[PDB]
RNA sequence: GGUCACUCUGCUAUUUAACUUUACGUUGUAGCUCCCUUUCUCAUUUCGGAAACGAAAUGAGAACCGUUGCUACAAUAAGGCCGUCUGAAAAGAUGUGCCGCAACGCUCUGCCCCUUAAAGCUGCUUUAAGGGGCAUCGUUUAU
DNA sequence: TAAAATCATATGTAAAGTTAAATAGCAGAGTGACC
DNA sequence: ATATGATTTTA
């Protein structure tokens, strides 16, 4: 066959891949073939808008079935009789006044039908339950009192937020109204009723059930078949206290050495005996003179002593919940077998419920105890080994043996349970292992890519992947990387330890999103941001009192950084929606307020890098995935894939940084000339990358002060580019290389790409003339495959619903803000001519404001009558759009734009093609369309299709099209299809920005076209092969 | 001696997946409401008149439609279902009711492509066996 | 004018919480491959 | 990014 290394450059949306024949003594000496699959999709995550869109389809739901229950439960009590409702289950004349009923309740007897209005007002809008374990009178009073006879509204707007109210004090209020109800007669204040209403209004399911954590949680190192135990587990506490006693060292003057067995003793019950052992405490038990420190520390300008090294975190929660519910004495130990610790660990570490957990303990345990323990305890996170082997593991530790030690006399090595079985192709990714379907996709891209390469080269010698890792760094370096760690680490244990002091009720400890708010409150000096206003740390967990905004929103940056997040009010951050700091304030006109609130960011302990991000007035992502899939692509190639390599490690597991100097080092320097074919460059680069330069860079960074990005050393300032050491595979290589992979000569991007064979082989021959090897069997060019999104659902349609009264005509009617509505809006507000005085002040409004809607309508626009009073205000205004087109919705009473198009069918009659599109909400209703793009015309005066239609093909995305317009011949992959022109959208293979519109060649007329024929084409940019269709498929 | 990979532990930074809620936002429909096109009915006032009667203009009042503000109700993908109790059925009662914008895969089905063999035919076709790829198929994924 | 290109404009949003999983890096203990 | 109205250019 053939000896090559192949090499892997593999991103969260693309595979570069490359292969080189490597001689008997494994060098590099041929560039033997490349290729780049680009297997994203068009562009949080698909998963997630998935995951919040069923999310939002669950809430909707169950709000839509309490209301019917409480209706429901209304008739069973006999409160309304079956003349109160109408064919659809609803109430006639049904009253709504249900904030001034609810306030009159206080006062007087309400009609059935007032009190049913009461009742189902009160469940439909029921307000936040904490979720935590651990005027007056009425919400709808106060609500209409200041509200309403000051804000002109109860309920909350976009830009006005007023309420917040607790779903105990709606429940305070229902309580109080049957009371009073009940004072004035209402034969409608059943016990049963009140009952039903209540427990209505305040259920709502369990955030984990059952399995819901088993589901999620891992599976043993060493035994699989177990899964992981709970950190809060006497067993796992002990694991973790006698590897950190057995692994401690103590430096001693020159000389480190570990912990004698006599201090192994005294230190082993320690932490057991009191709150936390500290190491100033175990420095005063174990003598240690002062001239003896402990590897690892700190050793700053703190007390670093005073840091824990050890509390037995979940043996003295147990033991203070017995303690402070009376069942156990503070001086006496814990007085609970082993076993039963780690039962009740596991108990409350995968069960949340009191009914689940009692459901695991109630005999194991005596219910007085698990009284005080449902009470008092919160557990979670879970070491990464089983009880099993951790019952079979810590005794040997407790006798002196290392971990690896133990782990060895017990299961042979500490290296854990790994399967290995070779095979030649590698095994599909598990996917159990995997919940991230990014990470997923791209790691089954990298798959195809592999076994393609096998199918068609046989067995790679060595296989080399690009990792996200890197280079180990100076020993300045990573201590000052160290340093600021360990700063944070500081600052979150503050944090952590303030609000403790705050929240003494607090069951279990502290959150991640609490360390966060009082660490924001810390570097933010207790106030809120945009206003000044001190915060009352005092109520944190009041729902609505601050909220954690993200400064630029989610939105518009999908940031969840920490230096994306600000403690601010609730009404602020709900008033600021989605906007910018600076859009909020309106610091182009420097406002009183944006003026006050730079200087607001200048004054916090906030580092100058979150300090410019809160403030940008400008725009024009995600590596976590990247490294983790490449992570797991070198381990699970090792683990189980065939390689010819002569040694036992046949991956080499690289990084960007390695690839980046090798770059810069072999000529590859590329300033900014990104497009798709470079992911093969790079695949190049990895395949002739080893593990000799690896260790040899390494070591010139780590130990000779080389820059691990521009490959620079500086000596007195002499700034030497270190390129010498790392000679490149073959002379010419970067000519070559970028011959192969892009097409033109390496000097000059201007030269038209050789686009075949012959013109490739002449090129290269020609360029680097010396070269003979160069040029050999494989040197096809580069043509960048494309995966093909065949999947028939989808966003239905848009999220904004239009109303469709006037369909028939040909347009929708959307109400548009005033502070939104631009002039040429204006001019297609439906009174336009009803109107016509209003439109004229609304067109002097924006004509006076430069046409800024938003300074337009800062100040309230009203109506006025004839005489020239004022009257109602006006907020928002109907205007006209055009539609012709959409999705009906909402029980056929809106209509909205369409979001996704499947798939485009194409027809044939008399030499020339027809295209009928068909979309998502087609296929959920299963609707084969009939008609075909008219350009000028509507759907109606389109071309019905019928037997005279010869059916070519369907198209999807990315599907490889050919068409030829006796203009010129295109060829590509198609993309988009324009209902309102017919034509097409085609992606250029490699996206190159200088053909087409930023490499995609729009509006391409398929209906004069000589030749339309759909391709396929493989993994690797190989066998492009024509396919005809034979029947038309449906769509069920 | 170094670098690396992996095992476990503490930590820092970031991300993913799952779940439970809130409040908005949008559309429709109502009630009170703002403007306002049109159309009636009446009044007043000018014109005309032999009479009755007609014509304008203004001002009240309605009504269709448009529609401003507040409140409420319904819907919140498009589309499909499930338990329990009555009931011969028709169907009624009922529920901390369940799915639907992602991904993987090849066991069943559909659908594209390649190889090998056999036979035919003057490059195609049928039978067979194997091999891929994508799915409207199986599953993560159900009351 | 019919068909093909080009330009142009619009896209749902802010929170509260219970969880599990992953990776990059710092540090501590180890084994083994590899330079 | 896609979906598609609105406009200009081309056969
Ligand atoms: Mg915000």
């Amino acid at each position: 066959s053939i000896n090559y290394i192949l090499g892997l450059d593999i991103g969260i949306a693309s595979v570069g891949w490359a292969m080189v024949e490597i001689d008997e003594e494994e060098n590099p000496i041929r560039l033997i073939d490349l290729g780049v699959r680009v297997f994203e999709r068009a562009e949080d995550s698909l998963a997630m808008a998935r995951r919040l869109a069923r999310s939002v389809r669950r809430l909707t739901r169950r709000r839509a079935h309490r209301l019917l229950r409480t209706r429901r439960l209304l008739k069973r009590e006999g409160v309304l009789q079956a003349a109160n409702f109408d064919e659809n289950g609803l109430i006639k004349s049904l009253p709504n006044t249900p904030w001034q009923l609810r306030a009159a309740a206080l006062d007087r007897k309400l009609t059935p039908l007032e009190w049913s209005a009461v009742l189902l007002h009160l469940i439909k809008h029921r307000g936040y339950l904490s979720q935590r374990k651990n005027d007056f009178r009425t919400p709808a009073e106060l609500a209409l009192n200041k509200f309403e006879k000051e804000s002109g509204h109860i309920r909350n707007q976009r830009s006005d937020y007023s309420h917040t109210f607790s779903r105990k004090d709606l429940q305070a209020e229902l309580i109080l109204l049957f009371e009073k109800q009940k004072e004035f007669g209402n034969p409608h204040v059943s016990g049963g009723l009140k009952e039903g209403i209540e427990t209505l209004l305040m259920t709502q399911r369990p955030a984990l059930s059952g399995d819901a954590v088993q589901k999620m949680l891992g599976h043993c190192t060493f035994e699989p078949a177990e899964p992981k135990a709970a950190k809060n587990t006497y067993t796992a506490e002990r694991f973790i206290w006698l590897t950190k006693l057995n692994n401690l060292r103590i430096l001693e003057q020159g000389s480190e050495r570990p912990l004698t067995d006599t201090e192994r003793a005294t230190l082993m019950d320690e932490p057991y005996r009191k709150s936390k052992l500290t190491y100033a405490q175990a420095r005063k038990l174990l003598g240690l003179e002062d001239t003896a420190f402990f590897k690892g520390l700190r050793y700053g300008k703190d007390n670093a002593e005073a840091s824990t090294l050890m509390e037995m975190k979940a043996y003295h929660a147990i033991s203070r919940a017995l303690e402070k519910e009376g069942l156990k004495d503070k001086k006496s130990p814990l007085n609970l077998s082993p076993e039963l610790q780690d039962e009740i660990g596991t108990a409350f570490s995968l069960f949340k419920t009191d009914e689940d957990i009692t459901g695991r303990l109630k005999d194991r345990i005596q219910p007085e105890i698990l009284e005080a323990l449902l009470k008092h305890i919160s557990f979670d996170k879970f070491v990464q080994i089983s009880l099993k082997a951790l019952r079979r593991i810590v005794p040997l530790m407790e006798q002196g043996k290392r971990y690896d030690e133990a782990c060895a006399e017990i299961y042979g090595d500490h290296y854990g349970k790994k399967n290995t079985e070779e095979k030649i192709y590698l095994p599909p990714i598990p996917a159990d292992e995997i919940r991230n379907p990014v990470v997923l996709r791209a790691l089954s891209q990298a798959r195809k890519v592999i076994n393609g390469v096998v199918r068609r080269y046989g067995s790679p010698a060595r296989i080399h992947i690009e990792t996200a890792r890197e280079v180990g760094k100076s020993f300045k370096d990573r201590k000052e990387i160290e340093k600021r760690q360990e700063e944070n680490r500081k600052d979150r244990e503050k944090a952590a330890a303030k609000f403790r002091e705050y929240f003494p009720n607090f069951v279990g400890e502290p959150k991640s999103k609490d360390i966060l708010k009082l660490r924001l409150y810390e570097q933010q000096h207790g106030k809120c941001l945009y206003s000044g206003k001190e915060i009352n740390l005092g109520r944190l967990n009041e729902k609505g009192y601050v909220e954690i905004d993200a400064a630029l929103p989610f939105s518009r940056t999908w940031d969840d950084s920490f230096n994306n997040k600000v403690l601010v009010l609730g009404s602020e951050n709900q008033n600021k929606g989605n906007q910018t700091p600076y859009e909020y304030f309106n610091g182009k006109d420097n406002s009183r307020e944006w003026q006050e609130f730079k200087a607001r960011v200048e004054t916090s302990r906030f580092p100058r890098s979150k300090k410019q991000r809160i403030l940008l007035q400008k725009f024009d992502r995600n590596l976590n995935d990247t490294r983790y899939v490449n992570r797991f692509l070198c381990q699970f190639v090792a683990d189980r894939m065939r390689l010819t390599g002569k040694g036992k490690k046949r991956v080499f597991a690289s990084n960007g940084q390695i690839t980046n100097l090798l770059r810069g080092f072999w000529g590859l320097r590329k300033v900014r000339a990104e497009n798709d074919r470079h992911h093969a460059l790079d695949a190049v680069v990895v395949a002739c990358s080893t593990v000799a330069m690896q260790q040899k860079i390494t070591r010139f960074v780590r130990y000779k002060e080389m820059n691990a990005f521009d490959g620079k050393t500086i000596d007195t300032g002499e700034v030497l580019h270190q390129k010498t050491h790392f000679p490149q595979p073959w002379e010419f290589f970067a000519q070559e290389v970028m011959i192969r992979v892009f097409g033109k000569p390496d000097g000059k991007p201007e030269f038209e790409e050789a686009d075949t064979l012959e013109k490739l082989r002449t090129l290269l021959a020609e360029k680097l003339s010396s070269r003979p090897e160069a040029v050999h069997e494989y040197v096809t060019p580069l043509f960048v495959s494309r995966a093909p999104n065949r999947k028939m659902s989808g966003q239905g349609h848009m999220e904004t619903v239009k109303s469709a009264k006037r369909l028939d005509e040909g347009v929708s009617v959307l109400r548009v803000p005033l502070t939104q509505l631009k002039l040429k809006d204006l001019e297609k507000m439906v009174n336009r001519e009803r109107e016509p005085k209003l439109y004229e002040a609304l067109k002097a409004r924006l004509e006076a404001h430069k046409d800024d809607p938003a300074k337009a309508f800062a100040e309230p626009f009203y109506k006025y009558d004839k005489a020239g009073n004022r009257t109602q205000q006006v907020k928002a205004v109907r205007v006209e759009q055009v539609q012709k087109t959409g999705v009906w919705v909402r029980n056929h009473n809106g209509i909205a734009d369409n979001a996704t198009m499947v798939r485009v069918d194409v027809f044939e009659k008399g030499d020339k093609y027809y295209l009928v599109p068909i979309y998502s909400w087609q296929v959920a209703k299963g609707i084969l369309p009939d008609r075909a793009v008219v350009q000028g015309k509507d759907e109606e005066d389109w071309q019905l299709i019928d037997d005279s239609f010869n059916f070519k093909f369907s198209l999807h995305p990315n599907d490889l099209v050919e068409v030829i317009t006796k203009k010129a011949r295109m060829f590509g992959y198609f993309a988009s299809c324009h209902r309102g022109t017919g034509n097409i959208n085609i992606r250029i293979h490699d996206l190159d920005h200088k053909i087409g519109k930023n490499g995609i060649l729009e509006g391409i007329g398929v209906k004069t076209a000589l030749s339309f024929q759909k391709y396929q084409i493989d993994e690797l940019g190989k066998e492009i092969r024509p396919c005809r269709l034979k029947k038309r498929p449906p769509v069920r």
